């Protein structure tokens, strides 16, 4: 018996479906430390302890540009904390560092009994996501901190594109007709950069730098690949391995790569 996995067997309809089958409950953090403003979104019973993720919006963004992956997640066994930054305007490195002292208050709160989420945390298992600044953000956490168990950060922004020493698994989402953060410089390339861990590569059709933010029109695909992702590497959930690692063989998606996945 794998001791981390959750939640009933998943389904095609399960994964793309607005919520999974956990009830989700959320509190803004009252003392953040280390970034702007939190909320933590927190499945009620699991049946056991669960992975923690923390999501970093990009430049000049709020949560509100990332708010949709909480619940999401969360109704699929996570504790989730999206973040404010202390800046709108941080740089990649700043919105880093928040986001992993984002993810030590998650594991002080787990020890606080006093919160919601006593108790109801594996504070050994984490990820990090984010969009564009907070996207590379993430990367940059993986790079600096190999215990994470997974990455989906989408449309990365950031001034290099090698990230050749990322062990972490790590998914990429991208945008087709991204004029900001431009697939052909700069998510590939950080995709073609690594060769040491489990990645993959999913370019929405047609999407613009936002094409993966709340209220996104392909929620049901890339809310099932993020979860799917998210579940077979935060808690080596081999039910998962097939909707994390299949090409989705849809016209919703102008590019699909993995390698290392299974
Ligand atoms: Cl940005």
């Amino acid at each position: 018996t794998n001791p981390y996995a959750r939640g009933p067997n998943p389904t095609a309809a399960s994964l793309e479906a607005s919520a999974g089958p956990f009830t989700v409950r959320s509190f803004t953090v009252s003392r953040p430390s280390g970034y702007g403003a939190g909320t933590v979104y927190y499945p009620t019973n699991a049946g056991g302890t669960v992975g923690a993720i923390a999501i970093v919006p990009g430049y000049t963004a709020r949560q509100s540009s990332i708010k949709w992956w909480g619940p999401r997640l969360a109704s699929h066994g996570f504790v989730v904390i999206t973040i404010d930054t202390n800046s709108t305007l941080d740089q990649p490195s700043s919105r880093s560092s928040q986001q992993m002292a984002a993810l030590r208050q998650v594991a002080s709160l787990n020890g606080t009994s006093s919160s919601p989420i006593y108790g109801k945390v594996d504070t050994a298992r984490m990820g990090v996501m984010g969009w564009s600044m907070g996207g590379g953000g993430s990367l940059i956490s993986a790079a600096n901190n190999p215990s994470l168990k997974a990455a989906a950060p989408q449309a990365p922004w950031d001034s290099s594109t090698n990230f050749s020493s990322v062990t972490v698994p790590t998914l990429i989402f991208a945008c087709e007709n991204d004029s900001i953060a431009p697939v052909n410089s700069s998510a590939l390339p950080i995709y073609d950069s690594m060769s040491r861990n489990a990645k993959q590569f999913l370019e929405i059709n047609g999407g613009s730098h936002s094409c993966a933010n709340s209220g996104n029109s392909n929620q049901a695909l890339i809310g099932k690949k993020g979860v799917a992702w998210m579940k077979r590497f935060m808690d080596n959930d081999t039910r998962y391995s097939t909707f994390a690692c299949e090409n989705p063989n849809s016209t919703r998606v102008s590019d699909f790569r993995t390698a290392n996945c299974s």
